Order: structure tokens, then C-alpha cells, then sequence
């Protein structure tokens, strides 16, 4: 079902905004600069994701998320206790819940597909041209 | 302590935030257009908000909150289970969070200013302006 | 003469922007927001209305109203005194301002036409489209 | 054919750009401004499809139909005789249009894929997300 | 008759909206650019000319045209059926249209003034100015 | 009372708008662009202040005055009768008012203080700041 | 005939584009830099003044003049011969040519008007506003 | 593979940013300002889609060409060594090479389909799309 | 003497926006949008030219010509009193004036070298630049 | 006294605004394009307070410091003379001085509230609020 | 040796940025706005010019002055230590100064040429055609 | 010969172009951001370079480089074979090139300067100020 991958696809992008916070406000390092307002770009993207998943959510006539709680209840990324980062260790984080989302939007996608939901497949390629440059990038900080 | 009710209003913004793109998403009617407009800039300075008090706290020396576990347990603010809105319900729900809000920017401003945290105050003061604003303009709404 | 329409209009002009402003703060309704951004370009206009219609008279060599206690003897339009309507009292009293004015340049531009002041007709014609179109918009609000 | 369904949008959309002109032009209601503006940006969309319609007809080495003749004998959509409308009405009839324009491009789409026509595949996909999500809106509208 | 002359002209401007379409579309030569970037820009001055005359038929409180069905009775301008043409030919049957529409907004301004109407005078004679520029330098793209 | 001083403020702006009006149309001298240009400027900034001193009286649950009539029963500016004026006639005038309208923001400021009134307070300093520059500015053209 | 009027009012454009230039480069006094920004302002409305001048010639059937030679011969406007002035004498030259244009511009509207050439007129009467505008300005800074 | 047909791409798209200065450096004729604006945006494309292949190559996990000798070995475009051409030659060696592109799009489509790469699939459909539309046009300036 | 140079250069700068002029309302043929576009252009250079030689003189201590009759009297461009003008026609007599001038921008830059003056000589040197690039792409025209 | 505290913070703006410059231009490090970005912005903030607290000085109604003799004096910040610096080195430095700056600007604060100055309290706090967001940021530089 | 004049110059530089910062300050009389703000557009200009010269020693592999000191060593320009200016006096006293530096960059292009240093020849003698117009405009000023 | 070293600076800026490609597309490290947008604009800068020597050499009415086989004939430049930089390794790379543009920009300078080619003489110096500018800052990089 298309439905229950953007749900849980809804509930990430609102995790991750708030992880990406995290990582925005507490960065330590020479590097602050760069990486505080490179965070802020990303979060801003998490926040545009949230509301269009959502939003597609509704163009199929069903209900998005509306609340944290629901969020918390089904995500598929574990957040960040931590208060402080050096820039390494942000992009490995960033990288890694990437790579996640990666893989759901290539079975959204798929399952879009199968559903002959052209409209969602279009949006999960284009989410999937965006997640793998940003991939490619956040792998070349680390190399 | 001027720390304790920043913290708390720092859950309070996500929560609205996440609030809001409910109205945004969900609202009936043929105002739709309006306050779906509206909401949007209203939960964009709830994002706002949002970094400028964890911001704060950083700069007080403490941590903020950085998981949306922390942001449920901490705030005041009930969230919304309803996924259908007319105008008028939307409105006179975020005028009860703004008069909430109002109390708490009063709280932080006379706080701070007992503690002598004069960045604080004009910060709180400030809020308190854009929010009296926003609840007069709220209550001729609903007039 | 040219110079005594003018001068009149110019008292309704500042009489106008401040029972515009009125309209502006005391509206009432779901539909706030359209008609407080409406208002605050429609006393924009009496503003610039006011301006120009001041420096026309002094290009003729006369004097304008320079207080507002001459704008209150010279006007024709009755001051609004109620502290509170709904868009349709709103829109209901500015059309029948605008019928006024409408009937006001009409005169302006065939008296300053016959005393051969091809500028002043100008001026008086580009207003009476600008009032035409805007009576037609207010009619429509009320239909 | 993809020429086919092409072609009869393209009459569809000269036809919709005339009926959202009078929607735009005799809409009456407290409603005006919103729908007035609203109307207007709905054409200038309609106007656009017209064109890249055409365009992509004549890139598939086809002739366009270059007369309100062709488009009136080739559209499925009905003209609308009326010349008053409040916002309701409106709404209520751009969204039967687009529903069925949404379904002549979910066909566009699927023809155009089986005679490997990725070009057209795109532009169609591109319409139907549009499409759907004003679908949404304007059924928000109604509710 | 004013509304006479402008409901007849108002056909004609959307009838030459497809025509300059259709020009835009089909032109061949060296000159492509240039004759695609003309046309386009002629074709949003006649749907602008469209949308205003209506408008102004409104504010004279009679209904505009609003069918193509309408527009294909009452206008004199002549369907363009070719799908093929040079820069030259273009030019040339463009400039007899604006010859034809520069005669209509004679009448049209001589009309309304018999009539005591300013603003369609007014009117009249901006197009008359429009066209009468136009005219001259399409007559100079074919001396 | 803080309403008491905000509403004959209120008086005071728009007494002044018009004031700055006259010296704007009937400034004479060599100097005449750059006081034409500069009094623009300041009849602006007193319609921002007149609007504002006005929607902060709203939002204290009060009305503001709403006609023209009000303004020169409480206003305690004197309205200027002359119609010529040299660059150093006007800004000694408008010196003479900005330092009384000074006096009037630090009985504000002190007001809304003993009141607990923080936003009004800020609203009144902000004032404050902006007017003891133009002063220090205006004394500077006098000297 | 109109023709006339407008072939020595061309002339006069560009000897005052030149005359104007003779200003802008040999002010003297404290003034300097308003006066050599305002010339500056003055001889670009006289440059637009000569392109349509001349393009409203060519729109007739005529020839407008091509060299400077002509716009000697043609010219009402003597040409000034000195090289040093300050504020107030290149004010006054500025008021005595734009009186002269002033009544140029009245000729070419009623003449214009006398032969139904409506576009003309409309152009006459603009300019017309312009000047009468600028006349009084001149008129303030020499009082 | 996906890999093979981008890498002879990426040599086409900088032997065409060559190729293409060439025609601006060089073109003759009346035409020259369209062709030399032209053909600078037509390298700029270029440059732009060749930096994008070879971002996607690195995306996939292997090396772009990063030297102008492998450019020269992998390309299918044959370079022009003359130095003088008028409009008509330039267009037709753009579209001749334009038509090879457009093959090798429509093959990255197909194989990278076949090879699961939704993300290759957009990238040649949308190149594909402008390939079309560009090569529509040039065919136009041709015949 | 480099006075003498500047001063001639003055001379035929405004010569040349006079003839320019002709050109931009003279031009015939299917070209015309495109010549007229560029004269226009090419006008506001010599225009700016104009004025740059003229301060230039001004700040060497001497006096600019400040009269059309001394334009006359000292230009070495002969002015073209033909009111009719194909594209090619245009182009060659603007490279011939073109030719005349870098000639004597040579000479300026010599000229002012041999007296030890810097500035002129980087004002010459700048102004041959901006010639020998459109000499060239004139001349390429023309081919 | 308020004006004391003015002074000698005047006196540290430009020394800092020159300290700065040394930063700026002497980096050295791969970090080189930031830190030279990042103390542009900064050494333009100290000119802007710089000519702040020179202004309120006078607004007071005594004299600013005018020259860097009196500044040299004056000054509580120690000149740089090392010519050398890393990123780290110079975010310690001016984070030594921010320090300096930010209990100078607490003192300003105290101060003028206490002699009634309430609008260098708003711009003491103001202040305020920018070292202690830059102090955070330096903090985490070197952490 | 062109470090040597280059380092007094940059010195120069930062004393004049102090100086007009003097006059921007303490300027008196009726012109105070213009002077003001000219006065502020040339502290920029000196702030330009100071970090220019600096940085252009640094690539000249030499150490630009870092500390006020050294500037107040180096400097060939006496600090003003009055408090108190009318226009004339303000214009007599930069242009002295304007006069100075003219000399100081004729001797920078001649002493680079010497040294073969093309690339201060060519800074030097942009300063040089920037100092000598705003000398002529200061001199006429004070003529 | 000028010809001669301009040919071969054409040759060695598209080499560069494809160069700093490399470094672009093939950079590794946290650094990854700065130096993946600094190798853009670099290579923006040599793509711009290219055209205008190109074109310089076309105004000597010679034959400009015009397939990348004359380009790698005719470069001094070693094109590079890796696919993997840190950021310095890039740095240094990219400062031995500049340091050899630099000797070929003072000889082009020479060279035309001795032929008495004024504007190659100012277009070398001008590419000398931002090669030795660029140099410096990449020499700051790598201490």
C-alpha cells in the first residue's frame, strides 16, 4: 500500500527535522559555520517534505499524521540523545537516516507503481534524485 | 529560572508547529484558500520560534530539548486528534494556544529581568508584542 | 470652477483615509483578513488621492486645505462614528463614498473642460475609471 | 493515439480558459476578491496548457488546432451560458472539469507509454499531480 | 451603442488570440526566434484586451461575451486555417487586423463621447495609441 | 493610563500628517527638492505611527478615535494656517512637535511600565529612539 | 497641422537635451550634486521626449528630422552659450523653455483635437501634465 | 549499462560546448546578434548538462571523464573545423547532433529502466523533453 | 593636445546619437524589431559617451561644447539625411563612424600618454575596447 | 555616567574594526575563504556600531571621539601587531574581545537606566543580544 | 619603491575614513541631509580603498599596517580635531585632502611602471579617474 | 607575437575548464562544500576566459582555437588523471596553473604593449590583478 509507506515516510520527515536541529544548535568544531547553516538547509527540506507527504496523503483521501505522538509511534528513525557534534559525526548520522529514507522511497515508487498511482511515483523518483546526490555528498565529507 | 519556562515554550513550538499543519492540511470550506495560506505562515513562525528559544537556552549554557519525546513530555500544549476543521474552529483553537503562549512570554520577561538576563526580556517582550498582535486580529475573527 | 470641485474632493480625500482606517481596525468576521488588507490599500489611494488633488490646486495657483479643521468644514462626506462592522457594512459604506466621488470627478472633468484645462481632465477621467472599476468590485461583494 | 487525446485536451483547454473568464468576471459575493484572483490564475494556467498542448503536437510532427472552430467541435467540455455565479457554484464547476481532465490525462499518460512516448509520459504525469492536488483543494472548497 | 462596439470587439480579441497562436506556433525561417517571441507577447496584449473589455462591459452593467461559441458569431476577423507560414505572412495578416481593430477603437472612442463616457474614451484612445505604434512598425518589418 | 496618552498620540499623528503635508506642497527655495522629499518621508512615518498608536489601542481592548472630528478635540498639536515656508520655518516646526511628541513617548514608556504594560513600553522606547535622532538631526539643519 | 507642432517641438527636445547637459556639467555652489543629479534626471525626459516625438511623426506618414542641423533650423529655443552658472539661473532658463514647451504642448492638443488625430492629444495633454507639474516645482525653488 | 551510454554522453556534451562556441565565435550575416545570443545559451546548456552527467556517473559509483583526451576518444560527435558559417548551416549541424543526442537519451531511458535506475530515467526523459523541443524549432528555422 | 581630441570626440559623439536616432526610426525590412532594439542601444552609448567626454574636458580645467552649432561646426562625422534604411545599409555606416572613432581613441590614447595623463589614456584605451568589439561583430553583419 | 561608557566603547569599535582587517587579511589555513568571509561581516558590524554609538554620543549632546589619536586613548582593547594568524588563533581573539565588549554593553544597560536613558537601554540590549549569540557561535568554534 | 607608497596611502586610508566620519557626524546648516549622506558614501569609498591597499600589499608579498598606531606613524594627513561644520568648510577640507592623494597615486603608477608592476599601474590609475571627478565636483562646489 | 601567446592561453582556459571539473566532481573531506562551490565559480571563470580570448583573437582578425584537438595540441597545461583530491592537494594543483596563466598574461601584456595593441595590453593586466589576487589567497590556503 502507497498509503502506509508515506505515513511512516510522514513520520521521519518530522523526526529528522527535529534530529537536524540537534545537530544545527550543538556542532562543535572550526567547521561551525559551514555545517550550522548547511543543517539549516536540511531541515528546511524535511519540513517541505513533511508537509507534501502529508498533503499527497490527503489527495488520496486518507488522514496524515496530525500529531508528535503519532509520529514517535511511527517512525523508523531513532533519535539523537546526544548534545554535542563534531561535523563527522553529524554527516555519518545525516547519512545514514539518508540511506534509510532512500530505500522507502524506492519501494514507494515500486508499490506506487503496481498501484498505477503515476502522481506519487513521479514524487518518490524526484525525492530519490534529491536523497541520492545528497548521498553521494555526505559519503564525499567522510572519505 | 528563565531556563525552566524556555524549555517548556521550546516544546510548546514544535507542538504547535506540528498542530498547525494539521489546520493547514485539513481545514473545510470555502475559505479554504485563506487559511490555508494563513496556517502556513503561522507555522513557519512557530519553526522560528522554535530555533530562536533552543537557541537561546544554548546560549544560556544549557541544553535544549532535542527529540520529540522531550517536546511531548514537556509541553502544555494538548495536541490535536481531529483531521476536519471549519475556520472558526481552526481560529479559536490557536487563539487558546496564543493566550497560553501570551502568560508564559510574560512569565519569561519578568524572570529574566529578576535573574538581570536583559536579552531574554527584550526576546520575551518582543514575542509578546507579535502575539498580542495576533490574538486581537484572532478575536475579531471569531467577533 | 475647477478649484472649488478640487478643493471639496481634496476634504473627502482626508476624510476618507480616516473612515477607511476605521474599517481597517474595527472590522469584525471569518473574513478579517482580506478585508483589513483591502482597507489598508484602499487608504493607500485616498493618501496619493489627497496628495495629488492638493498639488493640482497649487499648479492652478491656488491654496489647498493645509488642517484638517478645513477638511471637516469642506467635505460631503459624513464621518463614521460606529466602532465595529462585518465586511458587508464595510463594503455597503464605501460604495456609497465612491458613488459619491464617482459624480464629484464626472463634474471635475467636464467643468475643467469648459474652462479649457486639458491636465485637470485628465487627472479627473483616470480617477472616474479607477472609481468605476472598483464600484463594479463593491457591487459584487454585495450581490 | 496520443495525437488523438492531445488534440481534444487542447480543445478543452481554450474552451476552460473562456468559461474561468466569466467565472472571473461574474462572480458575485462577500467571496469577490478571492475568487476574482483565484479565477485569474486558474486561466493563466489554462492559457499555458493551451500553448505547451500545441507545441507538443506540433514536436510529434501534427498540426494543432489553430481555430475556436476546431476547439468548439473537439472539446468535451460544456460551454456555460450563465453570467452569475457565487463562489460555490464556481468551485463546484472547475472541479467537474477537472476530474474529467484528470482522466484524459491518466489515459494521455498511459497511451503515450505504450507507444513509447516518454516526452508526452512526463508532461501528462506532470498535469495529473497539478490536477490532483487542485482536485483536493477545490473538494476542500465544497465540504 | 458602446457596448455594442465592445462586445463585438471583445470577440475579436479572442478570436485573434488564437490566431496569433496559431502564428506562433507554425512559423518557419531563419527568423523562428524573433517571430515566436513577437507572437507570444501580441497574444497576451490581446488576452489582456480580452479580459478588460469584458470588464468594462461589466462595469457598464451588461454581460460580456462568455462562450467561444458567443465569440465565433459576433467577430469580424476571419479563422486563420493555414498551419504553415513565413515571417512576412505572418506580418501581413497581423497588420490587417490591427488595421480593422484600429477603425472599431475610432468608433468606439467617438461612441462613448456622443454617450458623455469618459472612461471608455479614455480607453479607446490607449488603444488607439497601442495600435497605431503596432501598425507603423509592422508596416516597416514588410517595406 | 496608558490609553489616555495613546489616544491623544493618536490625535497628534494624524494632525501632523496633515501638517507635514502643507509644508511638503508649499516649501519654497532652492531647497525646495530635498525638504518636497524629506517632508514625503515624514507625513509617512506619521501615518505608520497613526495606524500603529491605533491597532495597539485595539489590542488594549479600547477604540480607538475614528474620525477626524476626534483628532482635533484631543490632539495638542496646533494645526498650521500658513501656506509658504521657507526650509527653516519647517524644520523648526517640525522640531517644535517632534519634541513634544518625545515628551508624550517618555510619559508613555513610564506609563505602561508602572502598568506592567511591556509591549506598549517597547512600542513607546522604539518611538523614543527614532524621534531623539530626528531631533538631534533637525536641531543640526537649525544650527 | 499637427505634423508641424510636433517637427519643431522634436527640435526643441534635442537642443534642450543639450542645453540641459551645458547645466548638468557647469553648476557651480554647495548645490552641486542635487542639481547635477536633477539635470540629469531633466535631459533623459528630453532624450525620451525626442524618440517620441519623432516616433509619433513617423506613426502620421512623415519624416521627422534626422540631424542636428535640422533641429538648429527648427528650433524655438535659443542655446545657451555659457559655461558657469549656479542654482538659481539654471532653474530660471529651465522655467522659461518648459513655459515656451507649455504652450507648444496646449497648440499640439487643440490642433491635434481639430483634426481627430486622438492619439496626439492623448500624448499633448500628457506631456502637458508633466510640465505643468515641473513649472511649479521651478516656480518654488525661485520664490 | 547505464554507466557506458552517460560517459560517451558526457564526452558529446563537452565536444558540443566546443562545437558551439565555434558557431558564436563565428557566425556571419544580418543574423548575427539572434545566432551569437543564441548559441550562448545552447553552451551553456551544454557545460550545465555536462557537469550533471558526470555527477550522476559519480552518483553511481564510478570515474567521470576528467580529461579533454578521453573526451576526444569517447565521443560520437565529429568536431568542425571551419571557421565560418552563416545561420542556416549552424542550425543544421545543432540539429544533426541534437537528433544523435536525442537517440542516446532515449537509450539511457530504456537501459537504465531495465537496470532498476529510476532516478537515470528521469534525468534522460527530462533531457529528452528540452531534445524535442529544441529540435522542433530548429527544423522551423530550417524550412 | 588632448583637449583637442576630447573635444572633437564630443562633437561627433552627439552627432552620432542624433544619426543613430534616424536609423532606430528609419529601418525597414522583416529585421526591423531586431535593428531597432540595437540603435536604441547604441544611441544610449553615444549618448553616455557624450557625457563622458564632456566631464572629462570639465575636469582638465577647460570647456566642453555646450551647443548643437559647435556639435556642428567641430564634428568630423557627416550627418545622413536619408529617412530610409534596410539592416545592411544601417550596419555600414555605423562601422564606418565606428572606424573614424577608434582611429581617434588611438590618437586620445597617444596623445594624453606623451602630457602624462593616466586617466585619459584609461578612458581611450576602455572606449577602443567596446569599439573593436562591435567593429568585429559588425563587420561580421556584413559578410 | 552613560556618556563615559559611550566613549570608550566608541574607542573599541574602531580599534576593533582595524584588529579585524588584520584577521581578515592574514589568515592563513584551508580555512582560508570562511574566516575571510566571516571577519568581512564582522569588521563591517564594528563600523556600523562604530558610527552608532558616535551618533547617540551626539544625540546626547556632547562630542564623539573624531580621531584615532583620542581612540588609541581611549581604547580598552589591545592592538594586534602579529601579521599571521589560523582559524583558531583568531576566533580566541575576538572572542576575548566580545567578552570585554559584552560586559561593557551590560554596564551601558545598568547605567542609562538608572539616569533614565531609555533609548540607550534598548540599544545597550540590543547589542547585547548580538555578542551573546556571536560569543555562543565563537565558543563553539573552539570546542 | 611602490610597498612604500603603497603603505602610506593605506595608512592615509583609515585616517580619512575617520575624519569624514567627523564631518558626517558635525556637519551643520540647512544642507545637513545631502552632506550626511555624501559624506557616508565617501567613508565607504575610504573603506574600500584602505582594505584594497592592504590586501594588495599582501600579494606584493609585503605586511600591510595592522594597528591605528602604525596608521597614526605613517599618515600624511593631519586629524581634524574640530567638532563643528558648515557644507564649504567640510568640501574645502576633503578636497585638500582629495588633492594629496591625487598626487600620492601619480607617484604609485610612475614608481610600479619603474618596478613593472602592471598590476598596481592599473589600481593606481582607477583611484587617479575617481579622485580627479570628485575633485572637480568638490571645486565646483566651492566656486 | 600576440596571436601566438592568446592562442595558447585559449588552449590552456579549456583545459583548465575540464581541470577544476575534475577537482570539482573529485573532491573528498569535510571540506567537501567550500570546495566543491569555490572549483564552480573557478571554472565559470576559465569557461568566461575561454570565450573572451577567443574572441580577442577574432577582433585580430585571426582564427580562434576551435575544436579540443587544437586545444590539447596547443596547451602548456598537463591534464590530470586522478579522480580523488583533498582539498590542498586541489589548492596547490590549481596555484601551479595560476602562477603559469600569471608569466603568460605579463608576457601577453609585453608583447602587446611592444606591437602597440592597447586593448590586449588592458585585457592581460586585468586577467594579471585577479590571477595575482587568486594566488595569493591559494598560497594563504596552503600555509
Amino acid at each position: 500500500k502507497t498509503f502506509e509507506i508515506l505515513k511512516h515516510l510522514q513520520a521521519d520527515a518530522i523526526v529528522l527535522f527535529m534530529k537536524v536541529h540537534n545537530f544545527h544548535w550543538n556542532v562543535k568544531g572550526t567547521d561551525f559555520f559551514n555545517v550550522h547553516k548547511a543543517t539549516e538547509e536540511i531541515y528546511e527540506e524535511f519540513a517541505d517534505m513533511f508537509d507534501d507527504l502529508a498533503e499527497r496523503i490527503v489527495q488520496l483521501g486518507h488522514h496524515p499524521l496530525v500529531t508528535l505522538s503519532e509520529a514517535i509511534k511511527l517512525t523508523r528513525v531513532k533519535e539523537e540523545t546526544k548534545t554535542s557534534f563534531h561535523s563527522k559525526d553529524i554527516f555519518k548520522e545525516i547519512l545514514e537516516d539518508y540511506k534509510h529514507l532512500e530505500k522507502e522511497f524506492k519501494e514507494l515508487s515500486n508499490t506506487a507503481e503496481k498501484e498505477g498511482d503515476k502522481v506519487t511515483v513521479t514524487y518518490a523518483d524526484d525525492q530519490l534524485a534529491k536523497l541520492q546526490k545528497s548521498i553521494w555528498m555526505l559519503q564525499a565529507h567522510l572519505a
